[PDB]
């Protein structure tokens, strides 16, 4: 007669502060069992969510489980189908869907993951779950300028890459194998050249990956720029916070970035979030 219900949260961020019922609109919760076999999944979303008291009433039996979920994904993902008392959770992917080309320049629904917990439910109490929600998605404004402006740079004349092969992701939110993915801007706009920009986003920014940001010259095809921008990140303060790379990566999920260029296309130093950053020529 008592029931268990799930709370979900969205507090792992740089404001060190709950945004689900702001930011999350669908959440999907995987139930396993005692022996790690797959029960059931159970989907919500919409208005439901946003109220700030958002619970969620899940009928399951006297027992011990595992309960995990993937909220935000619709229709960017696929998301392994899975069978009731045959399947566990290493059966569980996620991949981000891609043509034969491997170019990704949508702008994804935003992606969030939900880490494993176990469940012991007696049927006593009235009970209620946590799950904790890291944003997977990342999105980042690039701009690119003169550090001397002795030069105008001119942002249609490139092209614009993020390289990596994080579309893949395991029951544990770690990075399966997968191709590498070319993810192109979704939006650009040169109106004023100093306002000038590109919108891109990625998959998860991982601190052990060396993920590359890559302008390639239209005219000639020759790449002009191809730096780590996991390095770059990494080399920053995490705006002025004391994590650790990966930290800041998982918690950070908006990069706006100016680059500073010389003529002969060396970053200068960057800018990200309001913080500037000199880049030392040996780690340029």
């Amino acid at each position: 007669e008592c029931r268990l219900s799930v709370k979900f949260k969205y507090d792992y961020n740089m404001e060190f502060a709950d945004a689900f019922h702001a930011q999350v609109d669908k959440v999907e919760l995987y139930v396993f069992d005692k022996n790690g076999k797959y029960l059931f999944k159970q989907a919500e979303e919409g208005s439901a969510l946003s109220t700030g008291n958002y619970l969620m009433e899940v009928e399951l039996p006297v027992g011990q489980y595992q309960f995990m979920a993937w909220a935000g994904a619709r229709d960017s993902y696929d998301i392994t189908s899975l069978t009731p008392g045959v399947s566990t959770l290493t059966d569980l992917k996620l991949k981000l869907k891609r043509e034969a080309s491997l170019i990704i320049n949508k702008r994804m629904e935003t992606l969030w993951y939900g880490e494993v917990i176990n469940v012991n439910f007696d049927g006593t109490v009235h009970q209620t779950e946590t799950i904790n929600l890291i944003r997977d998605t990342k999105i980042v404004r690039f701009g690119f300028q003169s550090y001397t402006g002795s030069w105008t740079l001119d942002m249609n004349d490139y092209d614009y890459e993020i390289i990596e092969s994080n579309g893949h992701l395991g029951h544990d939110n770690s990075l399966l194998d997968d191709d590498v993915l070319s993810f192109r801007p979704y939006y650009m706009e040169q109106k004023d050249p100093a306002t000038a920009y590109v919108d891109m986003n990625t998959m998860r920014l991982m601190e052990d990956r060396k993920t590359r940001l890559v302008l390639t010259e239209k005219a000639s095809g020759k790449r002009v720029f191809d730096i780590n921008l996991i390095d770059y990140l990494a080399m920053t303060n995490a705006e002025g916070k004391n994590l650790s790379t990966q930290e800041y990566l998982d918690r950070q999920s908006n990069y706006h970035i100016i680059f500073f260029l010389s003529e002969s296309w060396l970053a200068v130093q960057i800018v990200v979030n309001g913080w500037v950053h000199r880049i030392q020529e040996e780690n340029q």
